[PDB]
This record gives C-alpha cells, structure tokens and sequence, in this order.
C-alpha cells in the first residue's frame, strides 16, 4: 500500500462508473499510489481517475511531473477544463499540472487540494533512513549505522531493500527498490518547486481539522475557499470527512 507496481499504468480507474460526465482525476500523496483514494473513488458518481507515480513518471522535478501527468490525462480527456485532485504531495503536483494547463492558455479547471498545498549524503540518508523506519520497526541509529558510510543513493537503496527484506520477505523487491529511491527523487523534486507565476483559477482547499489556506494567497488570485475536514491528515479521506469531500465535490462541480 506503500508500494506501487513500477511497471503498472500511471493513469488508472478508481471507480467504473459510465457516464459523459467530465472525469475527476486524483494526484497521488509521496507514497505514489492511489489506494488512498479508493472509498472516494467507489462514493463518486463521477467517472474518476487516479495518478500512481511508476517508473515512466519523470522525478527530476515537479514541472517534469507535472507535464507528464497532463499528457497521461488527454489520452482519457483531450481538452479540457478539467477536473483534478491532489491529496497531500499530490496537490502540489496538482497545482502545477493547472498551472501549466494556465500557462498553455481564460482557464475553467477545477482543483481540489485534499490536505496539502505547493507543500513542502546526510539529506539522502535521512530520506533513505525515514524510509526503512516506515517498513521495519528498526531503532533509527542502526538503520543509519548502515546507511551513512556508504558512498552514493543507489547504495543506500540497495542497503535499505536489503534491511526492510530481513523484517518482512514477502514484499517485492523490485517495488521496494523504485519506492525507496523515487522518495529521495519526490523530496528532492518539491525542494526544487518554485511556482513560477501566480494561478488565476479557482483553488478549494479541504484541510484536516486536526495560514488557514496553506499560504496559497501568495501563489493564486482567484476564489480560494477553505473547508475544514473532520478527521486527522489520515482520516479526511475516509468515512466522516470523505463523506463531507463528496459533497462539497458534487456541489462545486
Ligand atoms: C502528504 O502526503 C504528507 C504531508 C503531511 C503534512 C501535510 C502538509 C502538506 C504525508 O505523507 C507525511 C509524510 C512526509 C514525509 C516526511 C519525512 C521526510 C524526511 C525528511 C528528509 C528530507 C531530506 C531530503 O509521509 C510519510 O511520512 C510516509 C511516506 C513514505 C513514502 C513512507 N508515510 C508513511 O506511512
């Protein structure tokens, strides 16, 4: 769930829904999948699509990303405006692809920001080291006694997949391999993101209950409007607070 297929498709349905309806299509959070997204996805009476970051998806920065996803979304849609979703590093990614939809354009799309906003050797190793903590229960300073002496990333990536393998065996090492080190890539990528103009569209944000719209008045003009989500960073996305996305969803679109 932390794991995406890297061979899989970056474009992907959610839901199965037939409808001419414009398509809602969902930017994945730092892990790259879109099993987040599943109970929004099976509650929408929209025909909605979902982003995993795969080993086609250029990591070298959010543009590239960002460019790639577009061309992904025209092989379903063509023209838009569109209708896009990021939850949390995914609405960052979200916010660039309507940036540069902007760029290449009197723009009508809609964005959804679930919980996030254009937001966020030693760095390398703390990315790699973070990593292996979320898959082992492994004590922080002897994941970083073997990762810190070794001499690049593909190094690191290849000592964590062999530690995160000893505490669970049955976990493909090849998604292990293309999970640890696009997170450096995806970390790197958003510490190099600087929006290059201001976005005129509409932006809702719909943040967790536990500035008020994520500093998003410095990066857009247009209508921001806030909603509060009941629920954790986690828990917007599923039951009560999913319920409240859904509506606010369906009566904004
Ligand atoms: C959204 O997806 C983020 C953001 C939460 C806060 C909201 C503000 C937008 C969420 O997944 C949190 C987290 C971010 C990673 C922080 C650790 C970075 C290490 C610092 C070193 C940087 C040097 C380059 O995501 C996670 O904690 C885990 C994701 C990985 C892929 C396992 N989730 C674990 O369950």
């Amino acid at each position: 769930s932390l794991l995406v297929n890297p061979e899989g498709p970056t474009l992907m349905r959610l839901n199965s829904v037939q409808s001419s309806e414009r398509p809602l299509f969902l930017v994945h959070p730092i892990e790259g999948s879109t099993t987040v997204f599943h109970s929004l996805a099976s509650r929408l009476s929209i025909p909605t699509y979902g982003l995993q970051c795969t080993r086609a998806a250029p990591l070298d920065s959010i543009h590239s990303l960002a460019a790639y996803y577009i061309d992904c979304i025209r092989q379903v849609q063509p023209e838009g405006p569109y209708r896009v979703a990021g939850y949390s590093y995914g609405a960052c990614v979200a916010f660039e692809m309507c940036s540069q939809l902007q760029a290449q354009q009197p723009t009508h799309n809609s964005l959804f920001l679930f919980d996030g906003s254009p937001t966020y050797a030693e760095a390398e190793t703390e990315a790699i080291c973070f990593f292996v903590q979320q898959f082992t229960d492994m004590e922080h300073n002897r994941v970083l006694e073997a990762l810190l002496p070794l001499k690049g990333l593909e190094e690191r990536v290849a000592a964590a997949v062999d530690l995160i393998i000893k505490s669970h065996q049955g976990l493909d090492r090849q998604e292990l391999s293309f999970a640890a080190r696009s997170f450096y890539y995806k970390l790197r990528a958003a510490e190099q993101y600087t929006p290059k103009a201001k976005y005129h569209g509409n932006v809702m944000l719909l943040r967790a209950k536990t500035g008020a719209d994520y500093n998003l008045s410095q990066v857009c003009d247009g209508k921001v409007s806030v909603h509060v989500i009941e629920g954790d960073h986690r828990t917007l996305l599923e039951g009560s607070g999913l319920e409240s996305i859904i509506s606010i969803i369906h009566s904004s679109l």
